[PDB]
């Protein structure tokens, strides 16, 4: 089973930044030697949608389908509602299709029911038949606060099975259904980022949320290498040649805050540490989102995974506090520096660093 | 003999890359989460010259002249016909001058009845007195579709046997005969690219279709460094300090795209996967040439290069459906990024890069 | 006790640049060959505030609390006398707090009569009640001729015991002070560097005086990773995600230079020759600070610390002769050059290098 | 004593490049696939001063003084002959001082009647007395062509014995002296490089002749350190902190064309290979200078020294093959790009890289 084995190749293979980066290391934040504060009156409150959420980091969505993948999804749930944290879960596809698949995605409601809580649907989906109802259904399977809809192409190019299906009636659909749904609607990537093309032809129909999951943290090329691997699939050597492909996190960020300003946006792919969140914020994004590192801390139980996000958060109230960020706005407008190969990005497409400056911080 | 020894040695010494660089790993191809096609309806097919053909990929010219290197041939011919992928064979300075060796040219044409088929001779021939019979005998021996001329004159500086010729005469003569030949002339490199100085100087000589040959594929100067070292020839550590002599292929490309808008353009030298030859095409080339890793499938058999190109073209629709790009000429207009020294080149060349990207995309 | 601890892990641990860097390496003094003077007429008398010193360079205070510290202080004052160089001595709250404590301070004025002496105390004292008084006692302990006011925001988030606190009242009450006090106010950083904004708002406030002490010498944040390791502190992961926190020293003085044109500026963090001293004032510094390789000198003792000032005031006239400069003004008006990472960091920062060009030469 | 500890250190030791660089991997020229020209016709020849040369590239001065330094002067000084190359003798003081010594310096003339030798005392000499009696002297002994006057400041901060002595007065002097020469002064760095300040200084009191001299080559604190070491002299550690300090020879080069542009400039400073020499004149030199590689060929043997021109010359005539440069003028003229630290060096020291183009070719 899929589902099973891509949990199973996150977590326990060599697969996370595998021949990628997310450019992170090309942002400084500033230090500030006065910082203006105390550390004890750092607000990491913020909005998510009609929601308020006590950090602004999000776990975006990875799994749920059969019982011990709705056990990862319980400890991850039962946490984030005890931290405040909002939660994505992954494709509810499989529970679409097949009514004993429903439980491993609702229990996510039954311990955490406060929380935004996100659904999940691929826009392949959208070509293939899928409508308002299976999106009404995936929203009501877990009372969700919103849906993501994810593309995955790279992945789904490299996969044994099958070949990837993008038409635009996919989008024309999805603009439809946005508006008979009761709520937002994300589009986010899976590994490979979003440009300002993507973005801006998304725009055009109605999308205003996104989630840039760049390139750099979880390399899904590379898992499928490893499946096509292990198959002795003919694919294995071509998959090795595209593992950096795509748009690196930070380099996405940029390109989303800048050709649509004023997007909600999720800065995710290769979020490790409370300071890459900073970072992510401070470019633009307004949350950054994790998977992996949370499913890994998830798998090993609910008290490391406590311990996972009280580091995340120390981390993040730490560069709040050492460049003078009282609150989250402050963080998104603090003074950062941009060096090396993400400047040469940004300059090369156009992306002019002082109108980008007015952008990130208004 | 210095034919069986060229193929021995590039197929089975170190001399791929050898100490230089194509620049390619600074060219990106800016990834389309939501591409807008289907991986079915990705079409490949382009022109060359009276023909189509259906892939953008030609097998460069490599050998011939005897019966082992015509079996060579007869491997790579075959299996090009299969595919529908134009092939240029190697210098047929030989078969001129020497009946026997006819036969090992021919045989392609046999083999490969309908394809784009290119012959090829030396440039310094045309100084050493051939003209316009001994470029009809070239054509006329495979019922070639094309002739390419080649330049390598630093293969010939340091190759133990003689001494480079390329008098202006040369040209005049070159004029002469493409006004009374029936097929088009490419004016290609062997190694070490083509820079605009040489790409406007072919053009005002009427010369219109080039094939860059750009340094970071196989290194000509480190094979002739390799039949040096053999015969402790005092030129060896001469060409050792040359060995990352000439223009990478990346920039190669973009110099002759720059310098000649309207030339048809054969992108190569060290072009290795599907996604190299993706970025030579969005980089300005028309299509993508390939010598080396060719010859390494065909000495393995007709299975195995088979499975080669299977594995390029795959390689190359993989890059086309991750950038949106439903075929040939929305390639060649994809969103690039050029990073690092390929920038640092373009810019001492005055290369404006704004006025690039309007060249490269019409 | 902590004093002793860091002492002991700053001396004894691998904490000197550790991950971290001054940028340093991206200033180039500009070699001229045809220097225009004599080594023996070089002369490296400077000011430093109402009293003229012998080099511009000085210690920069670390410790005094006990008799053991107080022995490395003794050690230090009296070389730094016969050098005819000052000295800053270490956070003198505990002997606010204890009259034990003093003498361990007081002993660098009785065997320094002459040179310049520096009293010190934290910035968060002065939100926590000392004032005036506490400023009064610091500064009359050692006759002292100013006092330096210490932000560590970053070891203090970063250590087990406690929380930052830097209110802006902290600021309210250091100008007051400054109106009372009858000898000059210095603000220091402590390892991670003096920004634009902090040295804009803490003159806004009426401080012209600052030691940049950037990161690349001492990591104050890995010794407290050291010190949360060794606890078995949680803290500890934190701390090492951000080694490479902070303003580069070489950036952090083209930042104070520029923003503060007339500051009176120590260049500090990380200086370990006399060639990063020559390149500290050079950037625009009007003198160069250390304090961790006059320490391990000084735990080695007397005889070991003078050699060490030798070779120092040695590297310092080296630079000095190399690039035509008879006295510490030529120096600060000598020809440099800026490539690589300080580059970048100072194009972003809108540092237009022709007005820094100027501002650094008067 | 010193001559012989030199010699020997330089051909023995680790002292070439010993971390420093040229930046000439920075310049690269342009490939000419088609170069108009045929290997044969290529012409080598240049003025030096009065006379013709066959190659342009000379011997820069190293030795003389007694009879072992002389028989490999007689080595260098017949192989100059028999290959048209121009001849530099090391330091004459030591003859000027001791009539035994004279000999080591004359046999040059005696074995090489025609090509141009040049003589060469220390600048450092005329602030000690020194004037036309001595110059008239250096170049009657080897009835020299012209005559060098070195700077060497860095090797003699570091050297144990004494103390670099470059007062203005120098130049006064020698501004006299050369209007009652009836040869050529040349002004040579040994190992540091000459600055536009420097050049421009020089250039005020008349001096039109320039030897860049620059790091990169031989490296003249390395081998003081060397010296210090031997003698656990203390200034080791310091030299040491020195071995990156001066001016790379391609810097140096494109410093002086631009700020002299009339000025005849031999490049030289890790002066390798012929495609070394190439780079050098291409960049704004009007020849190329070697010294090391020269000594340790000619330690070797007569027939040694002759292999070694020959490689040089054939390198040379590589490099003149490949850019279409049929003489040394066209050479000058040739198009190259500079990339990375060269770049950014010109550009911080204000040299526009479109005049500098333009110097370059006249
Ligand atoms: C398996 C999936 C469903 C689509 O495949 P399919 O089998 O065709 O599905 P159907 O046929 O059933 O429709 C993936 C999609 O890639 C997905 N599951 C899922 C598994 C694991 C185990 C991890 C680790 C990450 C994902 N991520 C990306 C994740 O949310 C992050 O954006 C990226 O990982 C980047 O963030 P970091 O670097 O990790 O912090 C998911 N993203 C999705 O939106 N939905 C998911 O279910
Ligand atoms: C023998 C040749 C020319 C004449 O030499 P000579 O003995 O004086 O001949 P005479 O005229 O005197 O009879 C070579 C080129 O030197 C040539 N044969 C030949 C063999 C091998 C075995 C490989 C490997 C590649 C060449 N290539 C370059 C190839 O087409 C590609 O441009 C480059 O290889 C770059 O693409 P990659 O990086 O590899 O993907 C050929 N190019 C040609 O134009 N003519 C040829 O016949
Ligand atoms: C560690 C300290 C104690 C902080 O106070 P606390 O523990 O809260 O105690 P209370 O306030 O409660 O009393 C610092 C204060 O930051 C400090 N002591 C002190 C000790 C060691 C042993 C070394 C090595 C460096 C400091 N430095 C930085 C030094 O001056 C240099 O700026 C930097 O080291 C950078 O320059 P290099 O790269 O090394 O050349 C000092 N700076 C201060 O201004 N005052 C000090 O006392
Ligand atoms: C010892 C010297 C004289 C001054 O010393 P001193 O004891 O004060 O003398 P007095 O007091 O007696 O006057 C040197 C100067 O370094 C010198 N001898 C000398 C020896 C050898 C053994 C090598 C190797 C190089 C020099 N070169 C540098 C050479 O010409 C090149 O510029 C550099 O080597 C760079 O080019 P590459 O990288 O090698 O290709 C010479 N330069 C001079 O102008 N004159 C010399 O005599
Ligand atoms: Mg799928
Ligand atoms: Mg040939
Ligand atoms: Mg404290
Ligand atoms: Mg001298």
């Amino acid at each position: 089973n899929r589902k099973v084995e891509h949990v199973e190749i996150a977590a326990f293979e060599n697969v996370d930044g595998l021949s990628s980066s997310t450019f992170l290391n090309d942002v400084i934040l500033v230090h500030q030697g006065f910082p203006g504060i105390s550390f004890s009156e750092i607000n990491t409150k913020t909005k998510f949608f009609r929601k308020e959420i006590s950090v602004p980091v999000m776990v975006t969505g990875m799994t749920g389908g059969r019982n011990e993948l709705g056990r990862i999804n319980k400890i991850i749930a039962e946490v984030a509602e005890k931290f405040g944290i909002p939660m994505g879960v992954g494709s509810q596809r499989v529970a679409i299709e097949k009514a004993e698949a429903r439980e491993s995605f609702a229990i996510v409601r039954k311990v955490a029911p406060t929380i935004p809580i996100i659904a999940n649907l691929g826009m392949p989906q959208l070509v293939k038949g899928y409508g308002l109802k299976e999106f009404q259904d995936a929203i009501q399977m877990i009372e969700a606060d919103a849906i993501a809809v994810h593309l995955n192409p790279a992945q789904e190019v490299f996969q044994p099975e099958g070949e990837p299906e993008y038409q635009i009636y996919a989008l024309e659909k999805l603009r439809d259904i946005s508006k008979e749904l009761s709520v937002p609607i994300i589009v986010k990537e899976s590994g490979n980022g979003i440009s300002m093309e993507t973005a801006k032809l998304l725009y055009s129909y109605g999308i205003k949320n996104f989630d840039t999951s760049g390139q750099g943290g979880t390399n899904w090329i590379a898992i499928e290498m490893i499946r096509d691997i292990r198959r002795g699939n003919w694919k294995a050597e071509s998959a090795k040649n595209f593992l950096d492909w795509g748009v690196p996190t930070a380099a996405s960020i940029m390109e989303v805050r800048y050709s649509v300003p004023d997007s909600f946006l999720v800065g995710s792919g290769g979020i490790r540490s409370g300071l890459d969140a900073a970072k992510a914020i401070a470019l633009g994004a307004d949350i950054a989102g994790m998977a992996l590192p949370v499913l890994k801390s998830a798998i090993e139980g609910k008290e490391s995974l406590e311990q996972f996000f009280r580091k995340i958060i120390f981390e993040l109230k730490a560069a709040m506090m050492l460049t003078g960020s009282k609150d989250v706005d402050a963080l998104k407008k603090t003074s950062i520096v941009i060096l090396g190969k993400l400047k040469e990005w940004a300059e090369y497409r156009g992306i002019n660093l002082s109108i980008y400056e007015k952008v990130r911080k208004r």
